[PDB]
């Protein structure tokens, strides 16, 4: 409960940004305006974040 992938994603092979399930996962904005960066362990998310969870 907070902010799922709402499926997985997986970018590319368990290096890069790739959900699975729904592991939930940190960001920073992107999520009315633009949808392309997020937290998932510090670094320069690349994830959809779409329709998550409306985060503020």
């Amino acid at each position: 409960e907070l902010v799922l992938a709402l499926y997985d994603y997986q970018e590319k092979s368990p290096r890069e940004v790739t959900m699975k399930k729904g592991d939930i996962l940190t960001l920073l904005n992107s999520t009315n305006k633009d949808w392309w960066k997020v937290e998932v362990n510090d670094r320069q998310g690349f994830v959809p974040a779409a329709y998550v969870k409306k985060l503020d």
